[PDB]
């Protein structure tokens, strides 16, 4: 119960274990379960011991944004090394969720997660895998 959590199942976004956001906020989604958001750019949200096994080389989010922006996947604090880049393009609306996705470079065991948020975006949740 509440053990380790693998990188290759969904990651909810309100499940940090730390972070830099004044404003952030998690609410409730019309469909269920929660999203990150008021967020701003040089926020961040951390996850502590995500279990990427033997490797993993792609990360998937389900966001919604209105504006062009970007987050940053980085290891084990907001100024870590930069493992990937989600551009996030409108999704029309901060109401609807879409997936999309980056390649990371390789990363492999237990591990903590950073996304480092350049502007706008709700994040519902993320997830890894093997490309
Ligand atoms: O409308 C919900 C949506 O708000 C987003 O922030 C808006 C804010 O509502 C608006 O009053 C302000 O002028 O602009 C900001 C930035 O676009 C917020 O980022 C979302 O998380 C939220 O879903
Ligand atoms: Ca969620």
């Amino acid at each position: 119960v509440g053990g380790t959590r693998s990188a290759f199942s969904n990651i909810q976004a309100e499940d940090y274990d730390s972070s830099y956001g004044p404003n952030l906020q998690i609410f409730s989604l019309p469909g269920g379960g929660s999203a990150i958001g008021y967020i701003e750019n040089g926020y961040s949200t951390t996850y502590k011991n995500i279990d990427f096994g033997d490797g993993a080389t792609s990360v998937t989010a389900r966001v919604a944004t209105q504006n062009a922006t970007t987050i940053q996947v980085r290891l084990g604090s907001p100024s870590g090394t930069l493992l990937g880049t989600i551009y996030v393009g409108s999704t029309g609306s901060f109401d609807t969720y879409r997936d999309v996705s980056a390649t990371i470079s390789n990363t492999a065991g237990v591990k903590d997660i950073v996304l480092v948020f350049s502007g706008p975006v709700n994040v519902d949740w993320f997830v890894f895998s093997k490309s």
